[PDB]
């Protein structure tokens, strides 16, 4: 399993110790407060007021914590995901990313704590 | 396991499925977005911002979910809770409830989507 | 979670720290070898060709490890249970004995080495 | 999670669906009849009292169960394995195979049952 910080402002986004391989269980849950520019801050869902202008995800609001598996594309994370199992050909370490339009990252503030588990499977 | 909503003018609370016993480990993930009165929502943290007039739990935010388990005191939960044991003397039946103040409920919209489970111990 | 040694000769059985809840899934995995009298040895099944001489357990051969929850009847374990359910109305402490005749655990040798977890639910 | 026979006589052994990954923790139980070729028949810690002439398995009795993950050597499994975790650089396809010696199989009977799953990690 896996606990650490995920800053807001960390473009690149936080690499993990969890390789997801195929058949995995996880369950993840995400804590804190973030931002994107405002001096609001908005927590592990973002901001379901702004309009996307080009987020890494665009299926998770601007300041919601989303995740890479490997290669993957960005998948939606939010508050956490309970006993979920990746889309088929999805496997590789988790990198969780706060989720902002790139080259925007540099006046984001705030960070989420997060917990990674594999469940039963 | 237990899945289900929980309506934010819900004073009473939701009950679950989930009966917390001495040495249990539970998980918890809640997601979505609801309002203690005002046209704008917030997620399962709640409202950072606004004044505690009198909240079921002091110990979350305005439009945080909390809990009772069996006839304990309110317990944060606000995102969720990861690999959770309870406090010792702690057990019963898990109710859900968002954290407003007693008697405020009736102008309360939205919900949360919560799913608990127990782990292994 | 608990880990222990049930002695063949302990009429009375081992009580283990699990209280078995309604609801909760479980798994035991024993190991080891025991006697109910001869020099030779048998695993936690047991002796498949002993005649049942007045067993505590009717439903497993001499010799084999089987458990009570609660105030429950024996339920046969054998090498063990995987994510297993109790039956309706089933619930309590579980003590493991080894299946022997009432009056004559004095000559049984040996023990079996047994964990017992609560699994997901 | 996986469960099936595996045959007494099966000197390739029996693949399962289980592919071992760093860092996963399983567990096993066994049930069940076998022999190396005598009419009696053992459980899964094999005969204790059956000298080894070239068992595939050294570490455990004519017999018993034992596994492969990947190209490792035999790792014995016995009863089962509780919430076990693999020695370093071990990791591919879980495969079970009763321990005899190579060339001596044909005159087996019996299978156990056996189930494999993943737990938390
Ligand atoms: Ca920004
Ligand atoms: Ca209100
Ligand atoms: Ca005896
Ligand atoms: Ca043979």
């Amino acid at each position: 399993a896996w606990k650490g910080e995920v800053l807001a402002n960390n473009e690149a986004g936080q690499v993990t110790s969890i390789i997801y391989n195929p058949g995995d269980v996880i369950t993840i849950v995400a804590a804190g407060w973030a931002s994107y520019g405002p001096t609001q801050k908005w927590g592990p869902q973002g901001d379901r007021e702004h309009p996307d202008q080009g987020l890494i995800c665009h299926d998770a609001f601007c300041g919601a914590l989303v995740m890479k598996i490997g290669n993957s594309g960005t998948i939606p994370v939010n508050t956490g995901l309970f006993r979920w199992v990746a889309p088929n050909n999805v496997q590789g370490a988790i990198t969780l990313i706060y989720n902002d339009v790139p080259g925007t990252y540099g006046n984001n503030s705030g960070s989420f704590s997060v917990n990674i588990g594999k469940d039963q499977s």
